[PDB]
């Protein structure tokens, strides 16, 4: 019989362990403050404007 | 009365702590020897001269 030596090929084809979608991150506030260097505590403080009647 | 949120802002105007002039380096014999590597447990002898006496 005919006997042939061959690489035991192998390839990534597109299949992936199955993992969850990431959804949250992007529909959550993100990173609106930046400067926490500089900041007491790294505790920025964010000021809420006055509201007034009339 | 009126009410705000303001933030604590640190500056630098020139106030240091107080620290003395280096004045002794300039004032003693440095570097007459330098190369204690090369010589024995880091150590260079000087060689004081013969004074005789009649």
């Amino acid at each position: 019989a005919h006997i042939f030596v061959k690489p035991e090929l192998v390839a990534e084809i597109g299949v992936k362990q199955l993992q969850r979608e990431i959804v949250l991150p992007g529909l959550v506030w993100t990173n609106p403050l930046t400067d926490f260097g500089g900041s007491k505590n790294d505790t920025i403080t964010v000021r809420v404007p006055a509201i007034t009647t009339a």
